[PDB]
DNA sequence: CCAGGAGAAGCC
DNA sequence: GGCCACCGG
């Protein structure tokens, strides 16, 4: 489960995939927290983006940044040809406006996001793709 | 013919 | 201290 910082447009397809499965994890999570009675103030959140420990719960009061993430991913799904089934962003106004909050990364952030996705990528450079082919190779 | 492959944190 | 919204021989 990861939430990458990077251009939606420049994710591989493998990635682009992948993220856009994941990310609605988080509203589920969040919500079934808010059932539990858990509040913002009760999770950690770090800071600053991270990855690895902490790296979902950075999310948790960032919801209205993923929504607006995930229509992106939705987006480019559809333009690649992608035969997804949910073309739509559930709707979150039922989740407290705590939860809710939008935010932009610094450039060290994205830079950090980015690594990550070319770290997997060296990893199997022939075998991800973009629009079908395997321009990493 | 359909399986491989794209980890943090909630719960016992 | 462990056990969650798709695309080729």
């Amino acid at each position: 489960t990861r939430i990458n910082l990077t251009l939606v447009s420049e994710l591989a397809d493998q990635h682009l995939m992948a993220e856009y499965r994941e990310l609605p994890r988080v509203f589920g999570a969040v919500r079934k927290h808010v059932a539990n009675g858990k509040r913002v103030r009760d999770f950690k959140i770090s800071p600053t983006f991270i990855l690895g420990a902490g790296h979902v719960t950075f999310f948790y009061d960032k919801l209205e940044f993923l929504r607006k993430r995930q229509i992106e991913l939705i987006a480019e799904c559809l333009k690649r040809g992608f035969n997804i089934k949910d073309t739509t962003v559930q709707d979150i106004s039922d989740i407290p406006q705590e939860f809710r909050g939008d935010y932009i990364p610094h450039e060290a952030s994205i830079a950090i996001s980015q690594a990550r996705l070319d770290e997997k990528i060296a990893q199997r450079p022939t075998w991800y793709k973009y629009y079908g082919k395997a321009i990493y190779a």
